[PDB]
């Protein structure tokens, strides 16, 4: 199976890429696995594969950390993400995001049902497992539970059967047969849960699949539209129908090569303590436990020598930055274009802790609109901040065509030099806010409302006659022939490789 | 003479440091010298010494580029600045700024007059020089003149004799015997010029000394208080009285080892075209010429084999960032402390294009104040933005004790995650603005007023009971013994030097 279609092949691909460290000596899931992974993520090192986890029994489980994190070299910086998608390891972020958007104007390719797969190699009924006895990691020292679920895909379906959603949402072990987790608006798992709650008749049939096809976990992390079944989107993106097998205890379908599958129900009535957790913005608030959604696990199925992927999330750079931020940015780019806004590119700068998105404007198109900053900012902010794709983003930075939004240094330069504080900004207090940002949920104002801004880093003539400056940099301040002479004589004179 | 007291020795020091490239083949002052220097600055390479400048005659002049720019390695990143001050090349920014502040609670050490020095080795009267015939550089292709003055010190004295100011302000060649330059409020050259204009009797006696003692050019770049003679401040800082020689045509005194000295007058009546110039924020606006101050040159004196220092300023990183920003930050730190504000550290992040200053708060002291964000931000902003030391700075970011303000990644993290847009900010529209920032002078609002903000990145409990989080990072999320184990086993397991 190809790497983008099968997690076990993905792990092989990482090895072949010299992008994997296999650790075959005993490693403690209580903090040690996650500490090693955290250090990987902070240093852009090779992904760790923990083959000898303390408390592993009867094949459950090994751990792969840092599945979607960054590589050290510039040339293949996003190579791990490229390996989720069948792209060359040198693929640019623009190419990755374009691949993730590609299915948005294609017919879905629905999944294909097959009778069995590797995920059925082993099973444990409700008399044979205990979640508290598995080597579930403690990821951060102050976490309020052992977070089994940091890189699996929740599967829930609308009551009418017409929408099956795949998404990542965190979850931790509650007891031998239950998890607690975040199920919050406006997320699709929450939207579907609300449909079942209004019906009021049963708990939500649910499955959680770990080590799914990489292309599927990327879609699971992206805010594709309401009502769109991720499996068909992933089929269109990859050009192939995904192979799924029915759960044993319910009628949901899981990827045939899933490493580990939990089957059960998401309660429409019960809650339990959840959190705190060391989160994407870089913080944990010890002791902040709150009631979360409660999942009952009825069955576990798993591959021989099952591997559990894990995100040791926090400060830069991990899957919560590379995937949450970038994929939200991609969806925002498309949303803007569909609303006739002249946006060419979008990215969530890592320097912003993926709380900003920089929007590159086609300023020729802008000029033809014959508008102003005040009007344009309001239009952009209304479109984005009133939509689910904008949920996680609190600052939009508008930049002109000279700025590469995928380069945080350039975004910061434009923001700092082209956007006059106050005057060139519009605040949005009557929009949904993202409570997980510390200044929201632990801040001075309402956790769930407001705190958003559009910052216009377009210069005045960009709306009228065109750019009226040149950068005071080597590229723009010197003629072509001079530049080339300097470069050609550089090492000759005495001054100081792409791949590396 | 020591390196910090003599520019010629400073150049030797750079050579000895392996921090100098001598270019002995012909180099064009029309763009080529500055292009090479620009590339140095963008790459943190060795400083260029142009010993064979096209149009050099009778000893005027060689050029040293990038005198105050950054080195590549982390360990000696600020080494060139350290060499201005007799500090070890590994000195931290905190140590550099502390050295620059040290004289603020010392008695001045006034200068010593000596009968001659190297600066008198050669002279040219007003029948023997023509400024248009010297190898003055064109620094950026769109500049409105040849900017002779990018790293010399203007010397002007109050009419009553009691204050002699040394400062850097740009100037370009107007004609054979005149310069034009920026003389703008609230700068001390402007304040003194206004005193002479009100007196109305004569033009201002003036000298411009290039290649001055390095410790003097650092003070020239710092907003030490009104009425304080820089020479005595530099004497106290260095522990030695500076040796000065009288000008030939007026009664001002210049450093004895100055490389090149221009003597003449700054007009109280005349102006001429000045600019545009590629400036510290990274831009040039071609064609934006405006009337500037006009200087008449009556005499040139210079060392044998004189060297002119040059700043090829623009995008990161050069003297306008390392010196303007950092030295302003230093003065702001002191100003805050003198106003009983609990600020421990200040720095202008390079990522902000030195338009922000991050202020580290002693939060124990803050807690004892029993205040709020709104009140505290207003107090801080009133103190700083109403003072000349705050002139160039448009955003203040307040951060707690966990943040190293000298590390831009950490400042950006705190700003993005702890300061709620709008609610946690106070805008200042009735303060002096810095027109050189593009969003000011080329923006949507008044060039000279407003556009400033205090952004509070202190979390709520920092004002009350204390920090209530831990970072989700390797350092804070894992116990000491674990961390050390991971580090000790790092290379053993398969994962990847201070000086580099
Ligand atoms: C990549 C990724 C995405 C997480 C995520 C993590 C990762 C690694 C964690 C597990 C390490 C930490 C928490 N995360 C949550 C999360 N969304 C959410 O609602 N709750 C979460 O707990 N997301 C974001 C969520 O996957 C995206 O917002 C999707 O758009 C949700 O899919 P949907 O659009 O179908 O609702
Ligand atoms: C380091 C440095 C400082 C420049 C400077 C440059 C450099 C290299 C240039 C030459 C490359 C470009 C322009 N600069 C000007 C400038 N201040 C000013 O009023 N006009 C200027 O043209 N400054 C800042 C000025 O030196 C500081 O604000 C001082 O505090 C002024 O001294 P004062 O406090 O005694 O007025
Ligand atoms: C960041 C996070 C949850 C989240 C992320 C994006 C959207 C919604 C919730 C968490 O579980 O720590
Ligand atoms: C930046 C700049 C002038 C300046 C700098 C700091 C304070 C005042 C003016 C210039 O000459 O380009
Ligand atoms: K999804
Ligand atoms: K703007
Ligand atoms: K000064
Ligand atoms: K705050
Ligand atoms: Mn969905
Ligand atoms: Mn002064």
């Amino acid at each position: 199976q190809p790497a983008h279609l099968c997690f076990r092949s993905f792990v092989e691909a990482l090895k072949v890429d010299n992008d994997l460290v296999e650790i075959n000596t005993p490693i403690d899931p209580n903090l040690e696995a996650a500490a090693i992974t955290r250090r990987v993520c902070e240093t852009n090192d090779k992904a760790p594969l923990f083959n000898n986890l303390i408390g592993m029994k009867n094949g459950l489980f090994r751990i792969l950390g840092a599945p979607g994190s960054l590589r050290k070299s510039s040339a293949d910086r996003y190579g791990r993400l490229a390996r989720h998608l069948a792209l060359p390891p040198t693929a640019s972020m623009r190419e990755i995001l374009d691949k993730m958007l590609s299915a948005s104007d294609m017919p879905p390719i629905p999944p294909t049902i097959v009778p069995t797969g590797p995920c059925k190699e082993n099973s444990l009924d409700d008399s044979e497992f205990d979640l508290t006895e598995l080597p579930v990691p403690l990821i951060h020292k102050s976490d309020g539970g052992k977070y089994i679920q940091t890189y699996g895909m929740h599967i829930v379906q609308s009551p009418d059967g017409t929408w099956t959603n795949w998404s990542i949402a965190r979850a931790m072990v509650h007891d031998k047969n239950h998890l607690t987790g975040l199920v919050i608006p406006p997320q699709h798992i929450w939207q579907i849960h609300q449909m079942w709650k209004k019906e009021g008749r049963s708990d939500v049939p649910w499955a959680l699949a770990f080590g799914v096809p990489p292309a599927a976990i990327m879609a699971s992390s992206m805010p594709i539209p309401d009502g769109v079944t991720e499996a068909g989107y992933v089929g269109a993106m990859t050009g192939s129908s995904l192979e799924l097998v029915k759960c044993d205890t319910n009628d949901l379908y899981v990827p045939a090569t899933s490493e580990i599958v939990l089957e059960g129900t998401l309660s429409i009535s019960e809650t339990g303590p959840e959190g705190p957790f060391g989160e994407m913005h870089g913080y944990i608030f010890p002791g902040d436990t709150h009631l979360g959604a409660k999942y009952k696990v009825n069955r576990i199925t798993y591959r021989n020598n099952a591997i559990m992927p894990m995100s040791s999330c926090g400060r830069l750079t991990d899957e919560t930055h590379t995937m949450i931020g970038s994929l939200a940015a991609a969806e925002i780019r498309k949303l803007c274009q569909q609303n006739d806004l002249p946006i060419t590119d979008a990215f969530a700068p890592f320097e912003s802790q993926v709380t900003w998105v920089a929007l590159r404007v086609d300023t020729e198109k802008l000029r033809a609109m014959k508008t102003t900053s005040e009007g344009f900012r309001k239009r952009v902010g209304d479109v984005v901040f009133n939509h689910k794709a904008g949920y996680t983003i609190h600052r939009l930075v508008l930049v002109g065509d000279d700025i590469d939004v995928y380069e945080g240094k350039d975004v910061l330069w434009a923001f700092s030099t082209r956007c006059r504080p106050g005057m060139d900004e519009t605040l949005f207090e009557d929009v949904r806010g993202f409570p997980l940002i510390p200044y929201m949920g632990h801040g001075n104002g309402p956790a769930h409302r407001g705190g958003k801004v559009v910052s216009d880093a377009l210069m005045p003539t960009e709306y009228t006659t065109g750019r009226n400056w040149e950068a005071a940099d080597f590229n723009q301040s010197y003629p072509e022939d001079l530049k080339q002479k300097v470069l050609d004589n550089w090492t000759k004179m005495g001054f100081s490789h792409h791949h590396h």
